[PDB]
């Protein structure tokens, strides 16, 4: 049984080596998907800031209507709004520099594990 | 042979023996890198939020703008929009309600692999 | 010892073999988080569609209001705001193009990796 005993710890020692391999592939695919998925993020949020620039080029434009429709309406002769603008404004500056830090280390990091 | 098989078998079993604690720390590494992603789509959804509260803020900035000019030139003398303007503001807060739902999952799940 | 070494040997066969089966519960769990990311992100992309057709509508609705009042002040009697407009819009079109394509290939990975 020493004999048997050799026999079958290497039956179970090659097939148990042969999971490994796989597991390292899969984790070899993987790695590529993850890589996928911080790009896109990148993506993500370089077109949510020029949304913002967009947003707030409209923000102008409407203010400006508002002095021209002022104007008119005086020669023939709101305060809250401004508020709730300036305060989503603000926001969404934070919400973008966070995004723009949480950016930085996840691509840091996904570098550092390609060694 | 018996002699050498067991040292064989033993010098195997050590070099697997590395990869496994190997594949550890990468998936250490991995989960880090994991729980960042999933912090910057709660980040990005944030963002996205509060985009959508300036354009309800400046769709109703144009609709006063409206009224106001209409009044002028009756002093003096556009329902399609209105629908697209209904219609892709019910998709955007379907696609919000989903993306919140799909980030409570995904934070819940992430809870869970900490065991 | 030959004796004793066998069963040294076994017994690091079966606590090794218990990381592996452990290891492949983890991935398993893993497997899913990572496709609710990748559906997170998908309805990410969609949300912010949605919101650059809402933008391109209020662009119009402003532009209107600015011919309108504009005819009103010649009854009674802004160039690089379009170009702005113009070059912000070019850009998130491309962002969202190449958002769209990020977002086929990571769901073709993701779905070559249930193999």
């Amino acid at each position: 049984q020493i004999e048997d005993k050799i026999e079958e710890i290497l039956s179970k020692i090659y097939h148990i080596e042969n999971e490994i391999a796989r597991i390292k592939k899969l984790i070899g695919e993987a790695r590529q998907l993850l890589s996928g998925i911080v790009q896109q993020q990148n993506n993500l949020l370089r077109a949510i800031e020029a949304q913002q620039h967009l947003l707030q080029l409209t923000v102008w434009g409407i203010k400006q209507l508002q002095a021209r429709i002022l104007a008119v309406e005086r020669y023939l002769k709101w305060m809250e709004w401004d508020r709730e603008i300036n305060n989503y404004t603000s926001l969404i500056h934070s919400l973008i520099e966070e995004s723009q830090n949480q950016q930085e280390k996840n691509e840091q990091e996904l570098l550092e594990l390609d060694k």
